[PDB]
């Protein structure tokens, strides 16, 4: 569309700009242990529990034409994952959000990914004797924004398939809730997408119900109604802006159990991430998705999601100096 | 016991020379990228998806009064991991055995753990665009053997819960078979023991049936025989010890749904892992389990575990020169 133009003629010539940089940081920054470093140089160290059982949490944030989008909403969510591990993030709040912003500034990199990650440190809760406490690791870092669906593919729409081989991790073995990177069942199912020739798995909970996918939430539109699955998923900041957008031009969006029936009869589907928004699915278990094209109340989310990220109200301006 | 206070002088013994040497190795080495480090120096880099989405699989040997134990087994077991995983190994089987015995011989130490780690490499399954090849890593470390229950704790049994606040990850989303680091349903099993004041948690299916714990199979005694879960567990190397014990001794064993309920009515009870090997269990819930002594059963079991690592049948002597 045209607001598709725009976004991304913006980003294609920041973009440029970015790629001529000789600045070290122009390809991400991360900070370890209170140094930052260019991020393909970045090393943890090998008995980090983090790598060891995988014994942390996560979150996303990001930086659109040199704004941050949602900071607070990621730190808040971030907190709560935080303590439901038991983790206590290693330096407070406002340092934390200084130095994301002074990691940007110094990169110069205007379209951001942003991750955070607390883990358990040096120390795992498995071997703990009489006495002893834990002393939790923080990793940051900053890359040029990641595209789960790239902007050519967010024209046209990519494909999925609701998987048949793997099933999403029960809330009862793993809460979903708590943004996670044990990604099992996640990349047995793109492993399946990939066996399949679709560009995207869906799973299921094994009950007949859609879930979420590998690294983002699913939307689907049905008789001028969003629907998105209530249980088993992360509860997305892209999926709550999609849930703001729908709200701010009258759009009923309803978050509930989806059953694996909407996937074949829905008028159209959107998944739904930071890294990269809104991101239409035009195919489903190989054949088109009405007129096969991206319809128009995916295109009417997609303008208002990304017409948010210059909205005081969700993101701030950074200043590069 | 007797053997127990056999195998266990030994290896007091052992450490004692290992905790003397001036090895730079002595604490543990491992392999980075075809060199050698200080285990407690090893790093790895951040954007290794082994980090960034618990992309990996892993195997654990180990060596015993300067012997191998089960080597082979370990490796093939590890084999079936990698294909699973659709992981090619970087090295071949025989150059990866010759790298394990000569770093275990350069440290010096005579009682190891040993890890071996494949992962998905530098680049995600998630990013893959059109023509593209993944190269997957390897990481590999020795260090001296690590306890899931110390020696001490072997000779009285240590406590169990049953968990109540989390179920093992269902086979439908995550292989068991598959050992992996991704142990979100054990940290929070581990979390729940310690909350209740046990040493241990005892996974469920959330079906009514035992499965595994955090790094360990769980065997039962009851009325002279053993039984342990076949279903939605790690088929433990110490596990199959255990059978080729109990035939040995004329013990029958049986591999089969075992409900919870044998949790409460068992004579006997123990672990078994790698990381420690027979591990009694003498208090289930609070209570004690029979007189709450370690069992006879178990006791023979434990004996015949330890003899097997003396059979060349099981185990090769390490040329330390
Ligand atoms: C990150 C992630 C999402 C999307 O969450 P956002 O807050 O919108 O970035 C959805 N599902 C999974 C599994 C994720 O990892
Ligand atoms: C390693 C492990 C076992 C034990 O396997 P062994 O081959 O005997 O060391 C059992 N269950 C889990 C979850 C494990 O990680």
């Amino acid at each position: 569309m045209a607001t598709m133009e725009k976004v991304f003629a913006g980003y294609e010539a920041r973009q440029k700009v970015l790629e001529a940089s000789t600045n070290p940081f122009a390809k991400g920054v991360a900070w370890v242990e209170g140094k930052l470093v260019p991020v393909n140089e970045a090393r943890i160290p090998l008995m980090d529990q983090g790598f060891l059982h995988s014994d942390l949490t996560y979150d996303v944030p990001s930086v659109w034409d040199g704004r941050f989008f949602r900071l607070d909403d990621h730190l808040d969510r971030f907190e709560l994952s935080c303590s439901k591990m038991r983790f206590k993030m290693p330096l407070p709040r406002q340092e934390v959000k200084r130095i994301l912003v002074d990691m940007v500034a110094k990169s110069g990199i205007k379209d951001a990914f942003v991750e955070i990650i607390v883990t358990r440190g040096l120390k795992g809760v498995r071997g703990l004797k009489a006495g002893e406490s834990l002393t939790n690791n923080l990793y940051m870092w900053i890359q040029p924004y990641i595209w789960v669906m790239e902007p050519e593919m967010q024209r046209t729409g990519g494909s999925a398939i609701i998987a048949r081989t793997v099933k999403r991790t029960s809330p009862g073995s793993m809460d979903p809730t708590v943004k996670n990177l044990q990604w099992g069942d996640l990349t047995r199912g793109m492993l399946e997408a990939q066996d399949r020739g679709a560009d995207y798995p869906f799973l299921t909970d094994g009950d007949g119900n859609i879930t979420e996918g590998s690294g983002f939430n699913i939307v689907f539109i049905k008789d001028g109604v969003l629907y998105t699955p209530d249980r088993g998923v992360l509860k997305g900041v892209t999926r709550k802006s999609v849930a703001d957008a729908a709200k701010a031009n009258g759009i009923e969006m309803r978050i509930e159990f989806v059953p694996t029936e909407m996937a074949y009869q829905c008028d159209e589907c959107f998944m739904c991430t930071t890294a990269g928004g809104v991101m239409p699915i035009t195919s489903m278990d190989g054949q088109p998705i009405g007129d096969g094209k991206v319809g128009p109340v995916t295109k009417e989310i997609w303008d208002g999601y990304w017409a948010m990220h210059y909205d005081d109200k969700y993101s701030f301006k950074i200043d590069y100096e």
